């Protein structure tokens, strides 16, 4: 098996689900393991925040100060003095994985526990979000705060993307900004076919933690939900896009 | 000086033209020189559809067929069936160099002749749209058909891309492809250190063309807009993407 090879090649743990929502076929790899979620989490943060403010609502501005900036602000660092609406900040937030927008957004929805209520509510019993960006990233092996899996995470965007836990012009939203992610041209959209929408959402974290999750759409016809996460043995480990990408042809060979 | 060295290097001609926004300040090496301005063109292209249609109709769907494929069409190949809407058309156009995106977004604007116009009204009187693509591809030397300058290329994507030929939102879409483009890596990009954001859109064409016209944000400060072009003296001749990324780092050491 081809998801054993990467592991050797790449000297990492594997953590794979996906989920051709045509067919309800599946392809997985220690889909039931726990990794740390990293930014993949903000993607689920959106979604909780859509469901909780209409789209008007997301006009609303947000002052912040320098306290609220962390160790990654790419957008939110230019606009302290002029503040950013919740959509700015859902848009940098997604797009640029801007931590400080992520807590900030947060803030607005009560909270880390809040969140995780808010996930067990659409069904999500696995992913268990406790702290705030980036601290979130500081997972050791074995602990579980800040971890979910594979299949979460795919069971969890699919319901905020697809399904019913968001009205369409939200699922519309959070699909447009997801779509059009900065972060992600190494991982998954590195191994799907030019032409072949990709949606998605990566992390990077300690011991290498290295994932992405994606909705995919073929030309025609319903889309692929997948999560591709990653981690290794130590814990300022390196880790390698590349795996993500050839973990993602695998994926696409064996649903196709 | 330096960029006599790189056309000594490639055996190449350099068409430089430089401008940061914040100072006026300039950098040119044979800036009014004609070069087949090749795929460089859709971005023109696609600040006049956005000049001549409101957002929302942008989503009109365009019906295409395998006739409307040329040479190069990797995402229209893709969707004959469905059809593009000109927003999906624009990001093929943009963002991956789709020959037939280009010519079914001219065909909406009334054609080469028609796009000849609107860029004069913006302003340019230098650039001359006279075919479809690829055709436009094929210049030989000393020729005016489907080339510009270096300078002409720079007003005219800093007139949509900053200026006033476009609304806000609009100046946003364009930006926002643009800095998405995915083939540029080894051009401009190659040239500017990593995490300055840098919106591009590159050609290739006869005699060796190999064109890359940019905005580049630097950490903070208003942006440079930035155009290389190159071309060589057979008809067949190979380029080198190097030859792009080399004068970049040049016009960046000259402008800091
Ligand atoms: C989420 O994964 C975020 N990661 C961290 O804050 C931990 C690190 C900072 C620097 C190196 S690890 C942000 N997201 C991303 C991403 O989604 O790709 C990255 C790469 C770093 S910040
Ligand atoms: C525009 O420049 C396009 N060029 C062509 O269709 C003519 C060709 C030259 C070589 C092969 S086909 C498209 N854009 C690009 C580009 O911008 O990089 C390339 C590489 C070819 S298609």
């Amino acid at each position: 098996d081809d998801f054993a090879k990467l592991e050797e090649q790449f000297d990492a743990k594997l953590g794979i689900f996906a989920l051709d929502t045509g067919t309800n076929r599946t392809v997985a790899y220690r889909p039931d393991e726990r990794f740390a979620f990293a930014s993949t989490i903000k993607a689920l943060t959106v979604g909780v925040l859509l469901q909780q403010k209409s789209i008007e609502d997301l006009n609303q501005r947000i002052t912040y100060t320098r306290d609220d900036l962390v160790n990654y602000n790419p957008i939110t660092e230019k606009h302290v003095d002029t503040g950013m609406t919740l959509k700015e900040l859902a848009d940098a937030s997604l797009r640029y994985s801007d931590n400080a927008a992520q807590n900030l957004i947060l803030k607005q929805i009560g909270g880390p526990e809040s969140l995780k209520k808010e996930l067990r509510k659409i069904g999500d019993e696995v992913t268990n979000p406790e702290r705030f960006s980036p601290e979130l990233n500081e997972v050791n092996p074995g602990e579980t705060q800040d971890t979910s899996t594979a299949r979460a995470l795919v069971t969890s965007l699919r319901a905020f993307a697809l399904e019913d836990k968001l009205p369409s012009e939200k699922r519309e939203l959070l699909i447009d900004w997801m779509k059009r992610n900065t972060t992600g041209d190494a991982l998954i959209r590195a191994g799907v076919p030019d032409g072949w929408e990709v949606a998605d959402k990566t992390g990077a974290a300690s011991y290498g933690t290295r994932n992405d999750i994606a909705i995919i759409w073929p030309p025609k016809g319903d889309p692929v939900v997948l999560a591709v996460l990653s981690s290794r043995d130590k814990k300022d480990a390196k880790y390698d896009d590349k795996l993500i990408a050839e973990a993602t042809k695998v994926v696409m060979k064996a649903l196709n």
